[PDB]
């Protein structure tokens, strides 16, 4: 359809959500963290921080950090077995404390993943993931957040994409899903950057020693042009990814303004034979460079097949206003 039609469907689709006690979740978690270690810091990251708002159906991401991790505000995160072991170790203590203080909660220690994480589901729609000793999630969320702060309404584009990604089965949170919400944000910002709707923010300027453990709410204003900006952005975003982004040659990257190529990163078919992560093949079909992790393709799970599904969906999204006009 047209931007306006899409815009209105989209604003229409978000009516129920435009109407948030995370400090409380934060404090409960800090209680636990405290009981495992009173000198440990708790940082929030993920969508809550990125958007400055807490969405229904979205967990809350927390990472636990030592004073020195924070002071080393711009240090990278060790990608070693020992670093992974240190994290699993502290998270197991914390998991223990969580369970002890909240017999109601399902506290799962997840090892399937690249980053040790403790997943808590209290049942009361209460959901959070806890990781440790890593600055990269707070850092890249502070980066995404700073991008959205430049153009607060672009958050609708992001949220529209996020929700859609989960409805089409593209989001890694869904079985068969290949790109995390995080990947989708990187895509959105990258897109916003290519259209000069955002000004480039060198990732190295983000300093963890300067981010808030719990950043402030960032009011989300309804798109008050009936969604025309959004509709136009969505359509443009869909078009950009089906027709301007050259997935075979380019990398969605926020590490530099402009274009990043697969060749300069050695993210080639050749590399696929070697590149492995979490004991599996990394794919370089849909390349999304993580701004802070070395050599990490956020689209590493996008297999040739999933790449085709992404194009299908991106094409479909155009004529369904991201599955809203139905
Ligand atoms: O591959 C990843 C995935 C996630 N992350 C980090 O973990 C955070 C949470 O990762 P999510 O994919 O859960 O993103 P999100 O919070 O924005 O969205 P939803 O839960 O609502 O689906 C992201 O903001 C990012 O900082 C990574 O660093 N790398
Ligand atoms: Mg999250």
């Amino acid at each position: 359809p047209s931007p306006a039609v899409v815009g209105r469907s989209l604003v229409n689709s978000f009516k129920q959500f435009v109407s948030r006690h995370v400090d409380a979740t934060y404090r409960l978690v800090l209680d636990c963290v405290a009981a495992v270690d009173p000198l440990m810091r708790l940082y929030t990251f993920g969508s809550t921080v990125v958007y400055g708002v807490h969405e229904k159906g979205s967990d809350v991401d927390f990472v636990v950090l030592n004073k020195t991790d924070v002071e080393d505000g711009k240090g990278g995160d060790a990608a070693t077995q020992v670093a992974k072991g240190l994290q699993a170790d502290i998270l197991a203590k914390l998991a223990r404390v969580i369970r002890q203080k909240h017999l109601s909660w399902n506290v799962e220690e997840v090892r399937r993943t690249r980053v040790p994480v403790v997943r808590v589901k209290g049942g009361g729609a209460v959901d959070f993931d806890i990781t440790a000793y890593r600055r990269n999630g707070v850092r890249n969320s502070a980066l995404l957040r700073a991008y959205f702060e430049q153009n607060p309404p672009c958050r609708w584009l992001s949220m529209s994409i996020k929700r859609w990604s989960k409805q089409t089965g593209l989001n890694a949170s869904v079985i068969g899903g290949s790109i995390t919400s995080y990947g989708f944000n990187l895509m959105v910002v990258y897109y916003l950057l290519q259209r000069n709707h955002l000004q480039f923010v060198p990732p190295s300027t983000i300093d963890v020693s300067r981010v808030e453990p719990l950043p402030p709410h960032l009011p989300l204003e309804e798109p008050a042009d009936e969604g025309l900006e959004l509709g136009t952005q969505v359509l443009d975003f869909l078009h950009f990814f089906l027709h301007e982004f050259d997935s075979d040659k380019q990398v969605i990257s926020l590490n530099r303004p402009g274009i990043t190529t697969k060749e300069e990163l050695d993210w080639t078919k050749s590399a696929e034979d070697f590149a492995r992560m979490n004991g599996e093949k990394v794919h370089y079909q849909w390349c999304i460079e993580d701004p802070y992790e070395l050599n990490l393709n956020v689209g590493r799970n996008v297999t040739p097949l999933k790449r085709d599904f992404l194009r299908r969906h991106l094409e479909k999204a155009r004529d369904t206003a991201l599955l809203t006009i139905v």
